[PDB]
């Protein structure tokens, strides 16, 4: 079976918004979301229908841009780097599970290159906008 998707809320985790996290949603995530190769990563992986053996034993932290989107919309992240690591995990999950040079790997690599380019547009100084304590 497929496990439930990753959490996008946590009662013990404070909610936070920064100017960096805003840019990640409005520009970085949006740019990747409109990319030609976004569609395999817009939702959690369906290992059953895709015939991916032992995907959730090897991939212990599944991640997708739909989860990242919901986490940004509901201020799940502590800061921008926690969001960046979800992008990073999404890419490396595909890299460690598939043969280098495979189609899905080429798609992930193209998204990561665009991701690195858009991340360079991030405001260097962090501006906290709001914190909602848990
Ligand atoms: O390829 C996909 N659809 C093929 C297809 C069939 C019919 C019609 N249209 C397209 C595919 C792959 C991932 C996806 C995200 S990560 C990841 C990974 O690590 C390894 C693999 N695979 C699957 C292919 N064999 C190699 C290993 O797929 C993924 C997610 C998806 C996909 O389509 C549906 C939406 O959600």
């Amino acid at each position: 079976s497929n496990p439930p998707p990753p959490e996008t809320s946590n009662p013990n985790k404070p909610k936070r918004q920064t100017n960096q996290l805003q840019y990640l949603l409005r520009v970085v995530l949006k740019t990747l979301w409109k990319h030609q190769f976004a569609w395999p990563f817009q939702q959690p992986v369906d290992a059953v229908k895709l015939n991916l053996p032992d995907y959730y034993k090897i991939i212990k932290t599944p991640m997708d841009m739909g989860t990242i989107k919901k986490r940004l919309e509901n201020n799940y992240y502590w800061n921008a780097q926690e969001c960046i690591q979800d992008f990073n995990t999404m890419f490396t999950n595909c890299y460690i599970y598939n043969k280098p040079g495979d189609d899905i790997v080429l798609m992930a690599e193209a998204l990561e290159k665009l991701f690195l380019q858009k991340i360079n547009e991030l405001p260097t100084e962090e501006t906290e906008i709001m914190i909602v304590q848990a």
